[PDB]
């Protein structure tokens, strides 16, 4: 009998899979003011904390490989938020100051979360704790 | 404020979620080889196996996911000849249905690879359950 071992609620991956979606969906409406997908928000966290990192930086911070990253480096710069330079990425003076118009966003994803401090802390540790075990 | 504390990438629940997806994803494009399918169309796949004959509307409301995503998903399933369409309504075909046997290694190995306990593995996947549905109301 193999079929239990198989049954839709009895993996981890589909949580994770429709977490993320959900996740991704909320983000739709909070990154609509500022015009960026949620990858191109995640390129911008990381300029905004260390500006000027080459795109092998990024790509390990963010855990993308150079095929999944470049698309999104290409659309900040066609936006005007950041540069390309032989790869270094930089922020331009308006990405710098796009900033500003996203320091709601983590507190409105922490509201929707309806976790409390320590839920949201122990979720996230086994979360970072799951993809040191799975990844590389 | 100190707006950039907020900010960080390594303070965002988000990106946690995200990225142990995308390292779960990664696994399953090499554990889903063996079987063919991409992560979506085994998803429909393992639907179907709990409950055989389900509509396109059943399907979506167990996967949230919308006719729209499903529908190529079922095309290539068709056209590998592992499930039919009647006018609506997918069943398994015999292929189909003997891909359950081979496919009981991939939750097999997910477990292994996550290197969590039983209890840690369903407490997680309640947790992500609670956030799902927490985003969503």
């Amino acid at each position: 009998r193999t079929d239990t071992l198989l049954q839709l609620d009895n993996q981890l991956s589909f949580a994770l899979y429709s977490a993320n979606l959900a996740m991704h969906k909320l983000y739709r409406g909070l990154l609509k003011a500022l015009d960026l997908t949620y990858p191109q928000y995640l390129v911008m966290l990381v300029l905004w904390e260390t500006d000027e990192r080459s795109v092998s930086e990024i790509g390990e911070r963010l855990y993308l490989d150079s095929a999944t990253l470049t698309p999104l480096l290409k659309r900040l710069q066609a936006a005007g938020l950041v540069t390309r330079t032989r790869v270094i990425i930089a922020l331009t003076e308006t990405g710098r100051a796009l900033r500003s118009k996203a320091g709601a966003v983590p507190e409105q994803v922490f509201c929707a979360s309806a976790c409390s401090l320590d839920e949201l802390r122990q979720l996230k540790q086994e979360l970072e704790k799951l993809r040191s075990s799975l990844g590389a």
